[PDB]
């Protein structure tokens, strides 16, 4: 531990490694690239504190560094205590982002970092899950009157603060970046649909093609899990709840059925419900022998592991990312990246270009809270849609994509009703 | 020829192969069967008058007669003068409901056949383009006041009406059925897309595979038909106004370009926009040699027929459904389906089975429309999401799929924001 | 019946609208307008009587008129009763083809017009099935002198043809069209894998997205028909009697399972298995309410009818194309276009430009034997790749497509062995 | 640093993970897994030496561990230089495998380490690009009489051993391992689809999805990075020399176009071609800033690395496994793996269950020279298909996958001419 009042971190000396990992993924940023450029000229954030929690790799550290650009105090915490790289921290700890993280820390140690994150006194609070938001409702309520607003970075933790809205417990306005078109349809959907095989794929060295992948859960990230699956060669089996997003599902070319029936015929296994315990014991008690598990969701709770520890005669570590229950029959049951987001924890999150997107919309609703603070309630808001638009033309014009517009004559037109038959 | 008071159509006599096709594809129509039998035993429309404008082939007919068993009276008119078939008009004849149609009526006829259907004066109207909610309006308003409300099938109707609403001019409540969850994603998209090249392949015999399809417009239907198209081994080209709806195009593997662009190198061009003069004078010039065009939007306005003859020294019908327009240089251009609904025209429109779930919402519509009118006030609403859900659990149980559901304890943490990491 | 000595049809005054039919789809050959051009100057076939067994609709009228305009004299019968389109072989009467077939044709009427075909004394035989040369062989031995040689479209046709030369019945040389690389490649997968979901679409107007859909074989043929299945948004499950195409079809994304296994889970069957009985008494007491069986196979033994018959308490006709078996416990199962090529029977065939490449290669081979004959042994060949090369070229031109070129150098590298690391 | 007479390694301490390694991926590899089972029993290698050049990760290890348990004293060289695993090889050589090979050795290291390997004196060649049987005929022409045969694993070693018996200097069998259909249709297609997008995921953490992707060669190894990189939404062109297969890639759904037009529009650019400078000076000149650059083939000449060099003002190593060429204009181009199979070089090479399939067949090749090899010529030989299909037939039933079984009566049928219509 290189630890101090200003940062905490597993050993600064290996921020060089950090620092190229930084510099590299920046120059596939167009976006933000394009933001940090108008932050460095107009410095918006001068005198401004930001906290944030979020996933701690390398595009996370580009969207802190732009926001210090702006002329930000940032601190920072991990979002995940496992999805933290150890390089990438050094060089914000370096850079001067009040970052305090650590791959691997305990769950006290997480609390501990939040709090120290937080002595920054933010005006601001970046959130990835609510974690850091709910902290501040629930252990440090004295400084809530300098807080503007926070952010929240995705669905789990907007269902979390909108729940807080609806018992009249949130205190402060907060955005649903997760809920912006350029988020939801872009990360939740592409980016979890490649970096969860890419996680898979590394942690494993197995076939994904002529497998039986079971997907639960059919909301935007399970929709693009299955369909790069599917892509990828695989036979696709969906798991859900709503009955309309089933028939979705078979519409798309998909199998479907209940949790037990999938159980009984899954190669993999992968989870995006946002929800508690969708498989447990009674499933892992069908699954065939040598069955690879993985949650793409936020939260370590989809796949109940007690429910595997009790079901284990061994529990081994035959690679890493890899955990081996070994139940009474002999059947080995494979759970990756110990249940947790299997995209950061055994590989390197979304990819550059999707990150880009949802961290451009998150720079821009620091700018937004700035900017709204004084005229926003205590509730959930939604960017508005000119923000979506105008982050979606940066980006095709950076791809070198014009496309058609719209001439008055079809405006009027599509506000017209008497031009019939 | 058979033309009196109660109904008119080419000849009675087709009748028979009428009711074939509508006994086959009702037997694949499991949601409005149901529906069907508790109509049958409640007769809900016991005394009440319906004027419906679809289009009028067998799934329409196998509606119409649910309603019909329901209690009501009905009346029909076409929602376009070539998607009619005069077989299953002449069944509808027979079976006493009131209906004007005749395949490749004209203008005029459109218009005065609307106005006999109009004649019974209905309570509900069930529309599909606005227009006889608008000749309502427009032309009949001394039966107004006997209308409780009408329901909207379709994405260019809705716009209409709403302009309508806007503009004050409203005059009793629509629902807009196309509004509803179980219509857009399904009909919209996959209905669209599976029916646009049955029809596109029916009229020309060409290969889809190894051809540059353009396809203009990435809404639901656009969606739906490049799904389709790359699944027919297509190389397809998306055409947007919208910059969110382009990058979905790309990131779904697509390449977007604007209209010029595309005109040069498109082989087939499909239009599914709602709106006017997407594909005019300009594209046309640019056009290889042999180019088929096809609209599968509402009104044939998409694709600007009065440029095409302008350009044209001969106008030829090589085959039914297909035009060619000889130009200066010698190219021919092709157009199908004379620039209207090439599902509809040049084939039987979206299968059984999605009418059946579209045309099930228009039931259940005409039964919100006759329960709730007195409280609703002359605006557009959508269907509560409750009957989109119920539509999509028989759909299901007719499939035999059993999906999970969720426990007590997962419903609990959904709505909880206690709990984090 | 306009029947003569010259030919005989059903009716001589479809003809027009069989000459349109023509002249369309002859727009979109290239291939074989490129070897017209090339017949009408050089007239190889001028003295020379080709005698042909095809399915007789557009395309097929297209080949036999340009080996005409190459000077032959031309006689032709129906390859399957139900795949004649009677206003294509009046336009062919007319233009002095000696074509006798009649759409719907009995079996004995079949065998006198093919018989018929025969009477001109032919040099050259092209066949599709084999029928026509394995009737020379049987009841025309007469003229096997006048022979040089005959060629054969079909994989069907060519296992016949192989057998015949096993057993030292072949008395002329054949060349097996069926296994030029332009042809099984492109029409036995593209072609079909279009055209077989053409025919069941036109025939049912049923949705295929959400189906299980299983198919029969993967050959070239049923590959295609899944490929395109799954294009369309079916869930696919192939069956196969080889160890390694039933590998290749599970590391394709579909499920793999025996006939009786699929019987169950089957919405639509299709099979492409050249074979006998592939699906039989026990598969259909197996089968779902409302099952959709089509055959894409050559000869319709593949679905075993007798079968069906037996087991059905009857038979009905509820859609062209469509027959109803309905059996004892009140299930009905749908055959299509009577267990023959469904593509063929209920639609328009191949699309155009595959019919290009397939009848391009008969063209050439016609133009082989009349070059070859007097050095070729009564054996089955293939035809040298240059031919398919240049249809290959041919092709790439007409659409514009300029590929790269090797090099000397690269050339040479390929062939040798000093250049390793 | 361990380096003696019976192996040159790295670093011995490096064995646990190795281990580790070779049993995870040997849980997955049945096939493999099952011909172990009986070499341990029967001992066929008993007094054989056999030395190998391969791919020195943990499949490869399970293989030549595999034939030591048959009782063969084994030797081992790397393929390339950048492919081993240093703790793998530790472990080989833990187990008493005579291994020489570190990651990142030289090119002359790299032959004499394949030396090394030699001085077994070995009676079997298992070879992976064909530079050990080409390095014994050019330098150790001492111990050819003592070599039994050779078997080749891969494409490019197979064309320098055709070459190699063209010019009568091939002096024992050969056995082409790569042109067994369970390695070409598996191996090249689906393996090199999957772990070529894999390694490019792993060097780059960047999106796939609404990238151009060129991909430079349509052979079995380009078919199924194309199929794949389409899977992860991709727009995929490709480049083709052989006209029949720039054909299949087009109704496939690809553009396709000539190196130079796709030099302009390529994001990612990813060459499979086994032939030299299919990207040189004129296409780097073209390309976008930011392009990605890889290569699946053999040997890294593909892309031509001396071309690069003399249009850079700098070269960077901005990643592992990423160099930078800064161009002259400021246009910054990557290459990856330094020119090298991208899959094995950047991450852990084709999944398990593939090298399961290709290095059972190398087993039973191994085998087959044993056996065979009085009566083989000094020639290149394919092995029996009987050998093809017992490799698939073991996979299916470890996949618990029961397929058809044809009748006699079928059999009979497929054998027979006379059943025609
Ligand atoms: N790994 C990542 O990088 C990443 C990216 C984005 C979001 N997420 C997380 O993924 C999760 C899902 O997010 P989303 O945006 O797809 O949500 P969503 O609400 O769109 O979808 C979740 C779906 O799960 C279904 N579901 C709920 N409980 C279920 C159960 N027990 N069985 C089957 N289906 C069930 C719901 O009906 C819904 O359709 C959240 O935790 C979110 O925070 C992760
Ligand atoms: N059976 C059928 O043929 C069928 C079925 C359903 C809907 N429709 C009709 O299809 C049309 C489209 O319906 P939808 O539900 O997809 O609507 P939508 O609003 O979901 O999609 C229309 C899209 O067109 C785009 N657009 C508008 N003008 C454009 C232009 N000039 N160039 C390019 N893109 C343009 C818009 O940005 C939008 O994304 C409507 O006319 C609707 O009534 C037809
Ligand atoms: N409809 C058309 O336009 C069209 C076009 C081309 C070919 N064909 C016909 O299609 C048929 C198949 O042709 P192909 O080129 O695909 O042949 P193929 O030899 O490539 O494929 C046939 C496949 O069927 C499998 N098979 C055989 N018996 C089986 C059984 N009982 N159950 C399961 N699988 C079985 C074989 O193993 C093989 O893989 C032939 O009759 C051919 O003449 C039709
Ligand atoms: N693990 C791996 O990375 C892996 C796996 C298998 C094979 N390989 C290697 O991949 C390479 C290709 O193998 P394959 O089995 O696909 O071979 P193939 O012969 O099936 O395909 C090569 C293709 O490249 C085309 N081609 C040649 N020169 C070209 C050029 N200049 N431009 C465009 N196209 C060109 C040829 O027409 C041919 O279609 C070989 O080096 C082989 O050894 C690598
Ligand atoms: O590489 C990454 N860096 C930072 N955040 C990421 C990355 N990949 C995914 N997420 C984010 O993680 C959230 C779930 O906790 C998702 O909302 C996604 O936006
Ligand atoms: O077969 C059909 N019958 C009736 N309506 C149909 C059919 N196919 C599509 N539509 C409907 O046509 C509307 C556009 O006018 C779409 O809204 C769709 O619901
Ligand atoms: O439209 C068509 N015209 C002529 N032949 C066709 C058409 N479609 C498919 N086939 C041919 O029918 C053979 C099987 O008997 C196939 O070999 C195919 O080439
Ligand atoms: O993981 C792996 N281990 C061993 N060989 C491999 C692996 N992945 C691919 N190849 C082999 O590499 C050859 C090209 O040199 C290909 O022939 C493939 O069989």
């Amino acid at each position: 531990m290189d630890c101090g009042k200003d940062y905490c971190v597993k050993d600064l000396s290996l921020a060089e490694e950090g620092w190229k990992k930084i510099d590299w993924v920046s120059r596939f940023m167009p976006v933000l690239q394009y933001i940090k450029r108008e932050f460095e000229e107009k410095k918006p954030f001068k005198g401004v504190r930001i906290a944030a929690t979020l996933h701690l790799e390398m595009k996370t550290a580009f969207l802190l560094l732009t926001l210090k650009a702006g002329g930000a105090e940032v601190s920072a915490a991990a979002s995940n205590p496992l999805s933290t790289q150890d390089d990438v921290v050094a060089a914000l700890a370096k850079a001067g982002v009040k970052v305090y993280a650590i791959r691997g820390e305990s769950r006290e140690q997480y609390y501990e970092f939040m709090h120290k994150a937080l002595d920054i006194r933010p005006n601001i609070i970046i959130d990835d899950g609510a974690d850091m938001i709910s902290l501040v409702h629930k252990e440090r309520q004295e400084m809530l009157d300098e807080i503007w607003g926070g952010s929240e970075e995705t669905t789990t933790g907007v269902i979390r603060l909108r729940a807080m809205e609806k018992a009249g417990i949130l205190k402060f306005p907060v955005i649903a970046v997760n809920d912006s078109y350029m988020k939801y349809l872009f990360d939740n959907r592409y980016g979890t649909g490649q970096s969860t095989w890419d996680g898979i794929m590394r942690a494993t060295n197995l076939l994904i093609a002529g497998k039986n992948v079971v997907v639960v859960g059919y909301g935007w990230c399970g929709r693009g899990i299955a369909m790069r699956a599917r892509g990828l060669g695989a036979t696709v089996i969906v798991v859900e709840v709503d009955p309309i997003k089933a028939l979705e599902a078979r519409m798309d070319g998909f199998l479907v059925m209940d949790m037990k029936e999938a159980a009984k015929i899954g190669d993999i296994f992968v989870t995006a419900t946002g929800n508690i315990k969708c498989i447990r014991r009674e499933h892992f008690e069908l699954m065939k022998d040598g069955a690879i598990m993985a949650n793409a969701g936020h939260f370590d709770v989809e796949i109940w592991k007690p429910d595997l520890e009790k079901l284990a005669v061994e529990i081994n570590n035959p690679r890493p990312n890899v955990t081996e229950y070994k139940l009474k029959d002999g059947r080995r049951l494979y759970l990756l990246a110990d249940g947790r987001l299997v995209n950061l924890v055994a590989a390197d999150g979304h990819p550059a270009e999707i990150m880009d997107m949802s961290f451009a919309l998150q720079a821009k609703a620091a700018e937004y809270i700035k900017d709204n603070h004084e005229r926003l309630e205590p509730k959930v808001y939604i960017l508005p849609r000119e923000i979506d638009e105008m982050v979606a033309r940066i980006k095709l014009e950076s791809m070198g994509i014009k496309i058609e517009e719209l001439t008055e004559e079809q405006k009027k037109y599509l506000e017209s009703w008497e031009h019939g038959t």
